[PDB]
């Protein structure tokens, strides 16, 4: 329902969400899709009109989808869904082409995406989403290759961001 907040300049949909890793920082805590259970992704969800701050939006989703609580230790900014709209690909004009580059035709950003680092201090086996969603830690080499199989290059930017250790 339209608790949403949205981008009042690009409409984007705002977004919160958290890069939950261990203490030693070798491991990040990723969530199965509702749509897609094959698909790994990590704890986010959008700002509702009550929420003081992304924070709030952040640890609250983290719980929800994760059942994961920490204390956020890093701002890791924003990044965008950059996915095209539905009307997409039965459409007479789809790409925009430079000399030495491509590109797809220009359209504003579906997700505008919160992300804070959050250091894991419990995970708890009842939450909200407990029976709607899997959940598990993984290396960085395996969450990368997580979100590229999702097609969510945006959830690895915000990953690479973190201070995951990435040398495995
Ligand atoms: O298209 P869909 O309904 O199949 O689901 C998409 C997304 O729609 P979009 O990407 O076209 O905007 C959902 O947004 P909406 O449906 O609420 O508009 C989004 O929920 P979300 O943004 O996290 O919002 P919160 O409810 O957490 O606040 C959902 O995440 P899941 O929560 O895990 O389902 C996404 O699947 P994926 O993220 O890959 O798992
Ligand atoms: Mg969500």
């Amino acid at each position: 329902r339209e608790n949403q907040v949205y981008s009042p300049v690009t409409g984007a949909r705002l977004v919160a969400g958290c890069i939950c890793l261990t203490p030693d920082k070798k491991q990040v805590l990723m969530i199965t899709s509702s749509a897609h259970k094959k698909r790994w992704i990590v704890p986010k969800g959008g700002v509702e009109k009550d929420e003081p701050n992304y924070e709030t939006t952040a640890q609250r989703e983290t719980w929800e989808e994760a059942g994961c609580i920490g204390k956020i230790v890093a701002n890791l900014g924003t990044v965008e869904d950059m996915r095209p709209p539905k009307d997409w690909n039965k459409d007479i004009k789809q790409f925009e082409n430079s000399r030495k580059d491509s590109e797809v035709a220009k359209h504003p950003p579906r997700t505008e995406f919160h992300f804070y680092e959050l250091e894991i201090e419990n995970l708890l086996d009842k939450f909200p989403e407990c029976h709607k969603r899997h959940r598990k830690l993984y290396s960085y080499t395996e969450a990368k290759q997580n979100l590229i199989d999702a097609k969510r290059p945006e959830l690895l930017e915000a990953l690479n961001r973190s201070a995951i250790i990435k040398d495995d």
